[PDB]
């Protein structure tokens, strides 16, 4: 366990009270945003994020991955595709990604990391239309591009996922659909292995057969190959619906700190926020005891306040999040730990 007083320290680290506003937005009613991931090459920060091309549930195909540039975090430039509908493969319809293999020091160079020569990146996959797991389940695709990573070029995929719900070790905690996973390379081989998977997916709990989503680990030597982790989950919280997703972990000296969302959890009045949890061992995990790092306060996130990357940059946090208000206009938004002024960025007018 980490003690109280280490926890109140991270928090201190961490926190970002300052809401700048949206990062990037949609500017129709027709598109939702969602996903970021940021890092940086050279002179640019840059940022993967997922788009939905529709309003409901059913009306869109599904998701791509688009890519965006920064010269100072706050305003962004949309530059293209890189992962776009894939036709007569098994992930036709949904294609929303996350780059693999990040520095993980807190507050060091946020350069993703090579492998083989090529840059990587796990992603949401599916031949379902509509929104994510509607129409069909999720399953775990991975992509590699030997390209320029700052330019919007497809990354070429595998024509089967990594890890399916179909699979004969899939666990309980994954029967219903996989949603997001990130992989790090953990040169310590801590777990056993070089390549470390935390991903959340969906399933019933086997004693109390309540729904919801959980964090678990996959270990690889190749990046091809997955075993699961024998004791997962490793990190949820039991009530009935409730989410714990998007794991994001940093490394803070001897400490790793998972930023995670959840959702539909009974002892918060709002429906979903993000918060951190603490590990020295990648298994067992502390939980926050104090307030949320973000919640809904604002119009543009005054329903969900969610989903994180975070970035510490000369001496500034950056939390990078989904926002969704009432009219379920969805988009990207940053919150900051003093004020660096605010976004002109705005949501379209909503539908009546």
């Amino acid at each position: 366990k980490v003690t109280q007083e280490r926890m109140e320290q991270i928090y201190e680290e961490v926190k970002t009270p300052y809401k700048y506003g949206l990062a990037v937005a949609p500017t129709d009613n027709y598109h939702k945003i969602d996903c970021p991931t940021v890092f940086r090459q050279g002179d640019k920060w840059l940022m993967t994020y997922v788009v939905y091309n529709g309003k409901t549930g059913t009306d869109g195909r599904g998701y791509e991955t688009w890519i965006a540039e920064s010269d100072n975090l706050l305003d962004w430039r949309t530059l293209g595709r890189v992962l776009s509908y894939r036709d007569g493969k098994w992930d036709c319809n949904q294609r929303g990604g996350f780059p693999a293999l990040p520095d993980m020091e807190w507050g060091g160079s946020y350069e993703l990391q090579t492998y083989k020569g090529r840059h990587w990146m796990t992603y949401i996959g599916g031949e379902g239309t509509g929104y994510e797991a509607v129409k069909a389940p999720l399953f775990v695709g991975l992509a590699s591009t030997k390209g320029d990573i700052s330019t919007a070029h497809e990354w070429e995929s595998l024509d089967k996922p990594i890890l399916s719900i179909h699979d004969k070790d899939a666990q309980w905690w994954e029967k219903l659909t996989q949603y997001k996973s990130t992989v790090y390379w953990d040169k310590d081989k801590t777990l056993g292995a070089p390549f470390v998977m935390f991903y959340n997916a969906g399933g019933r709990h086997p004693e109390t057969d309540l729904k919801g989503q959980r964090v678990g680990i996959a270990l690889s030597k190749d990046m091809k190959t997955w075993k699961r982790y024998p004791g997962n989950p490793v990190f949820a919280h039991e009530a009935d619906g409730t989410i714990t997703g998007d794991a994001h972990i940093q490394k803070m000296g001897d400490v790793y700190v998972m930023f995670y969302f959840s959702a539909f959890e009974p002892s918060r009045k709002y429906k979903a926020f993000n918060t951190f949890a603490a590990s020295y061992d990648l298994v067992n995990w502390t939980d926050w005891h104090g307030a949320d790092l973000i919640i809904p306060s604002k119009n543009y996130d005054e329903l969900f306040a969610h989903k994180s990357y975070v970035i510490k940059h000369d001496g500034v946090v950056y939390h990078f999040y989904c926002a969704v208000n009432n009219a379920e206009q969805r988009g990207i938004a940053i919150a900051t730990s003093k004020p660096m002024g605010r976004s002109a960025v705005r949501f379209p007018k909503p539908e009546t």
